[PDB]
C-alpha cells in the first residue's frame, strides 16, 4: 500500500495508486498537523508500505526520525522535491514556509508526478496502470481549476478572516482576498480584551466573513462574532468528510471552493 500520513495527501495518493496497490492514511484528522505521538504500530505500516508519502520534516515532525529509516526510492517528501521549490509561499507552525502544500494545485500535481514516478520504479509490470492514473489525474485537476477558478471569481474583494494561516495557497492561487487571521483557541474563547481588539478588527476591515474549522467550538465562533457585522463559515483543509478514491483531490478543491462560496456570495 501507499501511506500517506495526512488525508488530503492521500486523496492525490489514491488517485496515482488506483487499481494498483491501496492508500492508507496514517493519522486520524483531529491530530493532523505537527503534535501526534506515533505508535509502533504505525513505525511498522511506515516500514511495509510501497511507498511513503509526507509534506516533511517541518510539518510532520513527529514522523521525521521513523522516515529516516526507509529508503529515499520508497518515499516521496512533498517539500524537499525539485519541482516544488518555486511553488512555495512564505507563512503551532513556527517555521519560515507554509507547509500546507495540499493546498496548492500546483503542488499537488508535482506530487502526483513524484509519485507516479516512484510507483513506476517499484512496480513496473504496472507502468502502464499508472501511466493512465497519472493522465486521468492530470486532467480532472485541469477540470475542477477551471470549475473553482470560475465559481470563486466573483467573489475577489470580498474580504474575510480566518483563525488558521493555512489557506494562502489555495486563495492566491484562485484570486480570494483574506483580510488576515486571529489565532483562537477552539475551546476557549479570547479574553476580554482580545476579543475586543479581534471584534474591532472585524467590523473595521469590513470583513464579509469568518471562517472557523470544523473542531470549533460553535459558541467561540458566535462569540467573535457577536456584535459584528459578519458572516460565519466553515473551512475543512483536510476534506475530512471525503473519502479516499480517484476523484478524491478533485472533489476536495470543489468542498472548499463550496465552503468559501457558501459564506461569500451574495450580501
Ligand atoms: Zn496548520
Amino acid at each position: 500500500a501507499v501511506v500517506a500520513s495526512l488525508k488530503p495527501l492521500g486523496f492525490i495518493a489514491s488517485a496515482i495508486a488506483d487499481g494498483v496497490t491501496d492508500t492508507q492514511v496514517l493519522l486520524p484528522d483531529g491530530a493532523s498537523e505537527h503534535d501526534y505521538s506515533l505508535r509502533p504500530s504505525d513505525v511498522k505500516r511506515l516500514q511495509g508500505a510501497d511507498l511513503v508519502v509526507w509534506v516533511g520534516p517541518e510539518m510532520e515532525a513527529f514522523m521525521e526520525k521513523s522516515v529516516r529509516n526507509i529508503p529515499d526510492n520508497k518515499q516521496v517528501t512533498i517539500a524537499q522535491l525539485a519541482d516544488v521549490k518555486p511553488l512555495l509561499m512564505k507563512g503551532h507552525h513556527h517555521g519560515e514556509y507554509n507547509m500546507h502544500l495540499w493546498l496548492s494545485p500546483e503542488i499537488a500535481r508535482a506530487t502526483a508526478v513524484a509519485i507516479h514516478e516512484k510507483l513506476v520504479e517499484l512496480m513496473p509490470q504496472s507502468r502502464a496502470k499508472l501511466d493512465a492514473n497519472l493522465k486521468d489525474f492530470e486532467a480532472q485537476l485541469a477540470a475542477t481549476d477551471k470549475q473553482v477558478g470560475n465559481e470563486l471569481a466573483p467573489l475577489k474583494g470580498k474580504g474575510y478572516f480566518v483563525f488558521h494561516d493555512a489557506y494562502g495557497y489555495y486563495e492566491k492561487h484562485y484570486g480570494l482576498t483574506p483580510l488576515g487571521h486571529f489565532t483562537v483557541n477552539p475551546e476557549i474563547q479570547p479574553g476580554a480584551q482580545r476579543l475586543h481588539e479581534i471584534r474591532t478588527q472585524l467590523v473595521e476591515q469590513k470583513a464579509t466573513c469568518v471562517f472557523a474549522e470544523p473542531q470549533f467550538r460553535p459558541a467561540v465562533v458566535e462569540a467573535v462574532a457577536r456584535g459584528t457585522s459578519v458572516r460565519m463559515g466553515t473551512l475543512d483543509p483536510l476534506g475530512t468528510n471525503i473519502k479516499l478514491g480517484k476523484t478524491s483531490y478533485s472533489a476536495f478543491l470543489s468542498q472548499l471552493a463550496n465552503q468559501y462560496a457558501s459564506c461569500l456570495k451574495g450580501d
